[PDB]
DNA sequence: CTGTTGCGCTTGGA
DNA sequence: TCCAAGCGCAACAG
């Protein structure tokens, strides 16, 4: 199952377990956090597989100061933590400033990244996790550092795609009829007998991907911005203390039923 | 509108 | 199992 389904599967739950008061938002909605519980305390739920990442910012290196600046542009202000991140990075800066697409690993405690985490779902009101190990599993922001193991690596991660525009579809059939494919356009939607899931063409300064849903193929045009970021990667500890299991399951009990 | 950027998401290949 | 890596989305500037 893919995440998508993940956090479907989530939200079914907690309106089966405990009644029709959790809305779920956008699945690739940058802005907020997954679940919001619409009682009389409404509060942010985030769903999380097993295996994820959690959360993320901008740096920029600055060549002449040998440090790394925050960019201006990111959504998260600066917490106490990402400064001790930055530092130790700018510290290490030429082995840091060489941009890689695997990534550097950041070798600090892992207590640096759970704070970290802690400070940035709490600026979106975010009071409970979910996730599940075979069944399902609720615990607050405070006990996050008892549920997942933390991993933190330095990475550039190419920006997303936007719809195909009108603008560029002059270019888009170019570089098709050079690959020799044919095919028909009805407005921005492209028809085709042959099957071009996933292919990738390029040609004036344009990527683009092609994409199927609704019977029919979308076009996408990939970015050309390759920014690093600090990013965090989570994994569910295999083991988890059945004592503490309860306990936070009466905290969210308790925090549904205030 | 058109293009850039940062954050969402584990995913896919070895 | 372990390691490498970017598209789907909204905000923002122009
Ligand atoms: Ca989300
Ligand atoms: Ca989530």
């Amino acid at each position: 199952m893919n995440w998508k389904e993940f956090e479907v599967f989530c939200v079914t739950y907690l309106n089966k377990t405990y009644g029709n008061k959790f809305a779920k938002k956008g699945e690739s909605d940058s802005t907020t956090s997954d679940i919001l519980f619409t009682g009389n305390n409404p509060f942010y739920i985030e769903a999380k597989m097993p295996h994820s990442q959690c959360g993320q910012f901008v740096l920029i290196p600055n060549r002449a100061e040998y440090k790394f600046d925050y960019s201006p542009k990111n959504k998260s202000e600066i917490n106490p933590y990402t400064q001790k991140i930055m530092q130790f990075m700018s510290e290490n800066f030429s082995e840091y400033a060489n941009l890689s697409t695997k990534g550097k690993i950041i070798p600090l405690p892992e207590s640096v990244f759970v704070n970290w985490i802690k400070e940035y779902y709490k600026s979106k009101s975010v009071k409970f996790f979910i996730t599940s190990n075979g069944d399902f599993i609720i615990f607050p922001i405070e006990h996050f550092e008892h549920y997942f193991n933390v991993s933190c690596t330095y990475r550039i991660k190419k920006s997303g795609s936007r719809h195909l525009n009108s603008k560029s579809l002059p270019d888009f059939k170019q570089a098709l009829d050079k690959k020799g494919i044919s095919y028909t356009m009805r407005g921005l939607e492209l028809h085709s007998d042959e099957n071009i899931h996933d292919k990738r063409i390029s040609g004036d300064d344009k990527d683009f991907l092609i994409k199927e849903n609704n019977g029919a193929y979308h076009v996408k045009i990939l970015s050309n911005t390759f920014n690093a970021n600090v990013i965090f990667s989570i994994s569910l500890k295999n083991n988890i203390s059945l004592f503490i299991l309860n306990e936070d399951r009466k905290a969210f009990e308790a925090a549904i039923s205030l």
